[PDB]
């Protein structure tokens, strides 16, 4: 048994499928497991890697989805449904995807996409991160894997071996194990490995480059609108202790200790810790997520912050952006006078209500200082603007911003950082123009889909999506996303003194520098001394 669609592994053989993609074929491996099932007894543990198979595991089709929130907000319609889980859901769900250009490789660059959705939902299986568009349009190998999200991967008791916390992230690390101990057998280089993601996802790889035990198992790394240290993204033990024990109180569980407390959350049917969970949040709010990492000691060794004053990071070169109009979504869903088929203008009222929902942490000094920050005091009641600029507060604190900081202190001891802004609105979007560029929809243009004829976009996002997918892929290469010696414009490297970046749309490439600074300057040093002091 010799063919281009059997792969020997070291956990045992695999059979693909040829898979067809704009005129063309490659090959895919979809549901290759990494891990023990995480059920029964071993939810909420530690992955355990995938005992090796006899026989030939049979890799054409997705594989199940992790268990999650399902969104019910707009049923039916297409611009949410798109984030859902297509596949059925299931706590076995530690599966990995796999695409590898025809004729297979020998050694070439490999990319593994890292689902986001706060920590709390996200799927492998989506359309809109179907690899073969990338691998057959780049000669790349792309893999996505899975992780636990929500209280299945998030759920932490520090102390405790039984749930101790970010399992979730060791899973995503054990799929990382798995391809650099594997990937070189589908044709991949086990030494090229670029991690990438979006949102959570894009946490997840900031937080892979921090971790001592992750460092080691990938090259270079893109981040897309996420950060490791966003607010939203890590809490303390003790925050994780209080949110599990609040999540055992929702369900009449025995709080008395530790092992009480997961033995009871253990027998629980999947559905029914998804019921509570939003319930366990301190503050009323938006852009806040219930189960996610934990700053514990171990995979973290100290604060986020201390490791990336200290330079305690993995140094290599990093590609990383924002969209426009990050804040839009987390409006419409969470606060009160945005909906979809509604303008949403917003009254001052809305706007001050806006306000406190989105920065929960602030005491009432720290409210007037955002507000007076965003507001255009000789145009106050132009709903228009109050509008725009919620947008621009929740974008600017919850991912703009925190990137701004990463990229700053990451920069000081790093081998190379290019820095995009992506905001180009999709000719075809199905979300409301106030939305402007939304969270996510760069996804869309990375992994190729407007190459798509009958997706309907225009020849001008072709081209954008074609330019992205090789700034991406030649990045992942070669630790630069330019091509050498070409006449096209030039990225320039992001650097401490000169701060430079590029916009990302249909128009000829624009070099900008200090990407929103004066806010930045605004919720990186001045908010924060404002609330420590006060
Ligand atoms: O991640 C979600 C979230 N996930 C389900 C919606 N999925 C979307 C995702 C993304 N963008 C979206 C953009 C729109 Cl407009 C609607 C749903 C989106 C990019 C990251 C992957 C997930 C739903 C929420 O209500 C939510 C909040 O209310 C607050 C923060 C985050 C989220
Ligand atoms: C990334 O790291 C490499 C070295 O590991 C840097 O290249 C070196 O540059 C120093 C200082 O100019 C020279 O003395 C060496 O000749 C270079 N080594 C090699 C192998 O070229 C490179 O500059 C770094 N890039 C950035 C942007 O920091
Ligand atoms: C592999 O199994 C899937 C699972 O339903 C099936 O759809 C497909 O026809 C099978 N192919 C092979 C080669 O076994
Ligand atoms: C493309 O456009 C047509 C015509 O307006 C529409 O019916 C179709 O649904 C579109 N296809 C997709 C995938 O959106």
């Amino acid at each position: 048994d010799h063919s281009e669609l059997l792969v020997n592994t070291k956990s045992g053989k695999v059979m693909g499928t040829r898979v067809p993609v704009l005129s063309s074929h490659i090959s895919a491996f979809l549901g290759i497991p990494f891990a023990e099932p995480p059920v029964g007894n071993m939810r909420f543990r530690r992955p355990e890697p995938k005992k090796p198979w006899s026989g030939v595991w049979n890799a054409s089709t997705y594989p199940n989805n992790c268990q999650q929130y399902v969104d019910e907000q707009f049923p039916g319609f297409s611009g949410s449904e798109m984030w859902n889980p297509n596949r059925e859901m299931s706590e076995d769900c530690l599966y990995l995807n796999i695409w590898v250009p025809s004729p297979r490789p020998k050694s070439t660059t490999v990319m593994v996409w890292i689902y986001g959705g706060g920590f709390y939902s996200g799927s492998s299986t989506l359309d809109v991160y179907n690899g073969k568009y990338l691998a057959y349009t780049e000669e790349v190998v792309l893999v996505s894997l899975s992780y636990r999200v929500g209280a299945f991967g998030f759920l932490a008791l520090h102390g405790s071996q039984e749930a101790p916390g970010n399992v979730g992230l060791l899973d995503q690390r054990m799929a990382l194990q798995w391809v650099h101990d594997n990937i070189q057998f589908f044709g991949g280089d086990p030494k090229t490995v670029t991690i990438f993601g979006e949102s959570a996802g894009g946490a997840s790889v900031g937080m892979h480059i921090l971790s001592p035990g992750s460092r080691d198992l990938f090259r270079r790394a893109i981040l897309q609108s996420g950060s490791p240290n966003c607010p939203w993204a890590s809490v303390s033990v003790a925050e994780g202790r209080r949110r599990a024990v609040e999540l055992g109180r929702n369900l009449n569980c025995n709080l008395n200790s530790d092992e009480e407390l997961i033995h009871c959350l253990r027998e629980k049917k999947p559905q029914e810790l998804i019921d509570v969970e939003w319930n366990v949040l301190p503050f009323d709010s938006i852009f806040r997520f219930s189960f996610v990492p934990v700053i514990d000691g171990e995979f973290f060794p100290t604060s986020l912050e201390s490791m990336l004053n200290s330079g305690n990071f993995k140094k290599t070169q990093i590609l990383l952006g924002v969209n426009k109009d990050e804040g839009s979504f987390f409006l419409l869903y969470g606060a009160p006078g945005f909906s979809k088929d509604s303008e949403s203008k917003i009254s001052r009222e809305d706007f001050m209500s806006g306000v406190k929902l989105s920065v929960p942490h602030a005491n009432d000094l720290g409210l007037d200082a955002v507000t007076l920050q965003y507001t255009d005091w000789m145009d106050d009641n132009n709903g228009i603007k109050n509008r725009d600029g919620l947008d621009d507060i929740v974008g600017d604190h919850n991912v703009i911003c925190p990137l701004m900081h990463f990229v700053n202190k990451y920069t000081k001891f790093g081998n190379g950082t290019y820095l995009y802004f992506f905001n180009h609105r999709a000719s075809n979007l199905v979300w409301p123009e106030w939305m402007g560029v939304i969270h996510g929809y760069e996804i869309e243009f990375v992994f190729g889909l407007p190459l798509v004829k009958e997706l309907n976009y225009t020849a001008e996002e072709e081209a954008l999506s074609r330019r992205i997918m090789h700034y991406w892929a030649t990045f992942a290469k070669t630790g630069n996303p330019n091509e050498p010696h070409s006449q096209e414009s030039k990225w320039p490297l992001f650097t401490t003194k000169e701060q430079k970046f590029i916009d990302l749309n249909t128009e000829p490439m624009k070099v900008h520098q200090r990407l929103r600074v004066q806010m930045c300057v605004f919720w990186n040093q001045f908010l924060p001394k404002l609330l420590n002091a006060t």
